[PDB]
Parts: C-alpha cells; sequence; structure tokens
C-alpha cells in the first residue's frame, strides 16, 4: 500500500496567501512565505499573464498573508522563477530541519493537500516520465507542497500550481522552476505520452522475491543497454546508472544481481505473465521506489 | 487513497517499555494509553493472566519517553486490553479528542508508529470480520487509528497484533478488541471476510466523476434481487441506508443507485475482462461514500 509520511512537520508550515479575491497556500519557513506567483493574478488575468508588469504593480501591503485568522506582516517580497517569496517580519517558530530538493521522474512524495491554509488530507504521489502528477487537487488547492521525510530533515520538492485537460497535475519545485515543459498559464497545455517507471517496477519485482513469490526469476541475464532498447518497445523507460545505482540494496537483499532482474524482467513484457499473478496482482506496479519498498519493509 | 492529517496525533505518541518489551504510548492530558502485552515476557505472552501479572508490576517498571524526556508514571489501571499510565507531566499537544468505537466498513486513518516515532500514515478500512489490512511490523503495536472532525481527532483504532494471514488485529481505546481475537501470543483465525458493497458502490461512482465510465449499463434491479446475487459472491447486503448515503454521489452523475448496483452486479457476474478502473484491476471496497464526497 500507498504510505505518506506523517504531515505534522508540514501542517506547521502551512498559511494562506491572498491577493485581492485569490487566496492559496504559502510555506512559512524561518521568516520566509514561499507561494505560487500566480496569487497576483485576476481571473482574468489567468488567461495569459504578464508576471514582471503585475509584480511592478503590488506593495507590500497588498498581500494578505495568514496563519490561520493571524495576520503576518510581509516586510518584503520578489519573485524566482514561478514562486513569490515574502519575507515576513515573524519567524516560523515551527520551522523543521528542511531543505529543497528537485525530484527525479518515478520518484514518490507525499502530499499534503491543503485549501485556505488548512490541511485536508496526506497522501503519496509518483513523479510520472512526463513530469506530471496524479494528485487529488481541487480549486484552492494551489501552493500545497509534496516532500519526504529523512530523519529529523524535510525535503520538499514540489509546489502545487495547475491541472491538465486529462486530470493530471503539475508544479514546480520550491524554487519556481516547473516539473516539465509546463508554464503557468491558464492555457491548454498537454503532457507527453506517459511511460512505466521501469526502476520501481523492478522494485516491486524485488519485493515480491523477499517475499517469497519468486516465479518469474529466469535463468538469464542482459547488458543495460539491450535491455534499454527492449524496454522502450513497451513504453517502459530506459533505466540510467543511477537507478542501477539506487537498485543496490535491494539486489545486496536478495542476491539478485540488477541485470539479472532486468532479464526476468524482459521475459515478463516479451511473454506476459501466463495468467499468474506476482504479490496478488496480476499488473506491474511502477509507483513504489526502492525506498519505498525498504521503508514498509522494515 | 487520502489519510487525514496526522500531526495533532504525532504529538501524542510516546514509548513504553517494561522489560526488553518496548511499544507506542498515546499521552492525552496526564495518561498514556498503551496495550497491555507491554507488561508480558516472551513466556507470558503464551497464556497471561493478565491481572495476576499487573498487581505484581510498580509504576517504576514502566519506561514512559517522549523524546529525550523521561515522564514518570505516578500510577496505573486497566481497562480490558488497554493499560492507562498516570504521569506526573500534561501532555501540551493533546488534541481535543474523543474515543469511538467504529462500524465495520468504515475507515480511519492509521499512524503507524515505532519506538514513540511516527513512521507513516495511511487509510485502511474495519473489515466485516473485524480485521484491517495494515502495514504493521515488529514495535508497531500502540498506533492508533483515527478520524479528524473539524478540530476533533476520534481515536477508534490502537494495534495489538499480527494474524497468521498477515491482516492486523487491535482494540478501541477502551480496550475492546474489533473481532473474536485475544492479546495472547497463539496464532488466530478470523471469520470468512466479505467485500464492503456500499463502498465498492461508492468507488464506482468515484470513477464515473473522474469521467471513466466503461462498467455502466443499461440494466436495473431491485434492491432484493441485487442482495441475493452480493450474499452468493460474498458481498455484504446494502441496506436502505446504503442507499439513502449514496443520494449525493447518484445526484452529482444522474445515475440511480440500483442502476449502479446494476453495473456492479454485471461486474461480479462477468469479471472485469482485463480492464481497469480508476487504476485497479480489482474492486476496491476500502472508500466510503463520505470518503469519496469530501475527496471529489
Ligand atoms: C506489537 O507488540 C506487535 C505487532 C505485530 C508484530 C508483527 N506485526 C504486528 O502487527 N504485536 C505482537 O507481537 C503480538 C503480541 C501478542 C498479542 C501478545 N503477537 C503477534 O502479533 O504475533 C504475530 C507476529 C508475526 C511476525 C512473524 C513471526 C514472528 C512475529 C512477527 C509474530
Ligand atoms: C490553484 O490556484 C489552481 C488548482 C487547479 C484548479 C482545480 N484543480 C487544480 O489542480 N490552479 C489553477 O487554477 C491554474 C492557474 C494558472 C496556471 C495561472 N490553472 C489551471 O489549473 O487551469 C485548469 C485548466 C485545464 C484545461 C486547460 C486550460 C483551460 C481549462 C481546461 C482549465
Amino acid at each position: 500500500r500507498k504510505m505518506a509520511f506523517p504531515s505534522g512537520k508540514v501542517e506547521g508550515c502551512m498559511v494562506q496567501v491572498t491577493c485581492g479575491t485569490t487566496t492559496l497556500n504559502g510555506l512559512w519557513l524561518d521568516d520566509v512565505v514561499y507561494c505560487p506567483r500566480h496569487v497576483i493574478c485576476t481571473s482574468e488575468d489567468m488567461l495569459n499573464p504578464n508576471y514582471e508588469d503585475l509584480l511592478i504593480r503590488k506593495s507590500n501591503h497588498n498581500f494578505l498573508v495568514q496563519a490561520g485568522n493571524v495576520q503576518l506582516r510581509v516586510i518584503g517580497h520578489s519573485m524566482q522563477n514561478c514562486v513569490l517569496k515574502l519575507k515576513v517580519d515573524t519567524a516560523n517558530p515551527k520551522t523543521p530541519k528542511y531543505k529543497f530538493v528537485r525530484i527525479q521522474p518515478g520518484q514518490t512524495f507525499s502530499v499534503l493537500a491543503c485549501y485556505n491554509g488548512s490541511p485536508s488530507g496526506v497522501y503519496q504521489c509518483a513523479m510520472r516520465p512526463n513530469f506530471t502528477i496524479k494528485g487529488s487537487f481541487l480549486n484552492g488547492s494551489c501552493g500545497s507542497v509534496g516532500f519526504n521525510i529523512d530523519y529529523d530533515c524535510v525535503s520538499f520538492c514540489y509546489m502545487h500550481h495547475m491541472e491538465l485537460p486529462t486530470g493530471v497535475h503539475a508544479g514546480t519545485d520550491l524554487e519556481g522552476n516547473f516539473y516539465g515543459p509546463f508554464v503557468d498559464r491558464q492555457t491548454a497545455q498537454a503532457a507527453g505520452t506517459d511511460t512505466t517507471i521501469t526502476v520501481n517496477v523492478l522494485a516491486w519485482l524485488y519485493a515480491a522475491v523477499i517475499n517469497g513469490d519468486r516465479w518469474f526469476l529466469n535463468r538469464f541475464t542482459t547488458t543495460l543497454n539491450d535491455f534499454n532498447l527492449v524496454a522502450m518497445k513497451y513504453n517502459y523507460e530506459p533505466l540510467t546508472q543511477d537507478h542501477v545505482d539506487i537498485l543496490g540494496p535491494l539486489s545486496a537483499q536478495t542476491g539478485i544481481a540488477v541485470l539479472d532482474m532486468c532479464a526476468s524482467l524482459k521475459e515478463l513484457l516479451q511473454n506476459g505473465m501466463n495468467g499468474r499473478t506476482i504479490l496478488g496482482s496480476a499488473l506491474l506496479e511502477d509507483e513504489f521506489t526502492p525506498f519505498d519498498v525498504v521503508r514498509q519493509c522494515s
């Protein structure tokens, strides 16, 4: 199952940011609030905004930042790519240890879905190879963030900005750089065709082996290049060197070399399951990373 | 599959140790709640006479830790399968809360913890056979399940054990088990499980709301004729209150409840023929009608 990180350290950072009647969520860390820059847009400006021009018209006193009903005074503002940074006069006492990270496709993270600065729910998301996520976002959710927690430290990796015609979602890292080819404009935009996250399918096969479900292990191996060329014909992602390395721990735990598992997967792609199941499913799961597999099995 | 934000519960988790047994406790005001089997040794667990084992314990045999800080136990009592440890310190992070006993088919969020530290949060349902399909490992006992309404946390589950099939069992916060289970180290089977029909229907309505409707059809059915088929396939019967509960989703989608029942009947008799619904190859039954509504 999809297991999220405990959300409390992030709940303690959520605020709301309002310009006129446009309200979205912001992230309050130390004395800075981060939020999507389109908070400065009127509904009519979103159709195609000139962000630099809209911002020059704004002053600190135009931004309403609230933690609950308590206003936080803004003392400076700047735009960094597609995010606004609002300097406020109070350092957030609940600021966790944190960092800003830019994740790769296939990586998973927890989303704390928020409305009006109030958290509604937490769930696990995977960044697709086409740089969309299958979120559960409604109007007012922008500025909700995605994150991982490692020991004491919250790694923020996603801030929510928009929905695409197909129902999937797009956003930025906390430096305001979109994942994928998207722009924060209320225009119709299409994601590239999606593909299957090979490194996560391999993680899932390793998980199956750990649990004693290993009928699919074959006697063969392959080169990485040969595997990548075959996998693309089945709309699977090619593997990177980094993928091979993050499978290291599971390969060590099972004694199954990464390239042997690749050969087992190739046979499943070429011959199908033949009516068999793996971990109680005829479908190969691609939204559990190698870290997720280790998280849940211990 | 969306869980409630877990912060209000994280601020209540502590570590409870007795002997070489460690698990989690729930610290509310000046009381820590935890599974009573913490007082057992390996031998005691086979057939523990808990009242006899507990009378032999002193307050100082319980080590309670909230982070780096030890909380001194100044008294203890047992309520069914839960131990209540009175401590000298009040938890300033205690939320507004209540203890509820949930009904089968209801959902809740689980904050899985180890050594008093939160590790993950996820949504579970109380199965009709009163197990839960959780993800709990060694040391997870005392992890709790909850729902949040406005500011109020309703605690409904505390974790005690894993069955041979890999599913999980536990108590309400009064210490009464869900199901016919006992906190002893013996292999226990559950009753035959069934599928939560009202939840399957809610999930089908969710699939429609999200623009998927390949499973719809032009048939209909009476409630009783649907229930005959449901019971044949070990689905729970659908009551008239269930139908009422599903009204909002039926209105939203323009699909009468009994029409969706006819769709589910077709799926039960014909399978899915390799298709998927909301990504799943199986009919999902751990989303309630309220869950679907809150998220759509
Ligand atoms: C919490 O103390 C613990 C949580 C269990 C451990 C594994 N998964 C869980 O949910 N509860 C127990 O250990 C419980 C104590 C009795 C009620 C006195 N017994 C129990 O759950 O037995 C089953 C586990 C399953 C697993 C594989 C074999 C050896 C261990 C670990 C027994
Ligand atoms: C937060 O402000 C919202 C969150 C959105 C709304 C509902 N679900 C979501 O994920 N963000 C937006 O409304 C953005 C603002 C602009 C990027 C500045 N726009 C948006 O998401 O529009 C959706 C869009 C989808 C199709 C393509 C373009 C026209 C319509 C059809 C609407």
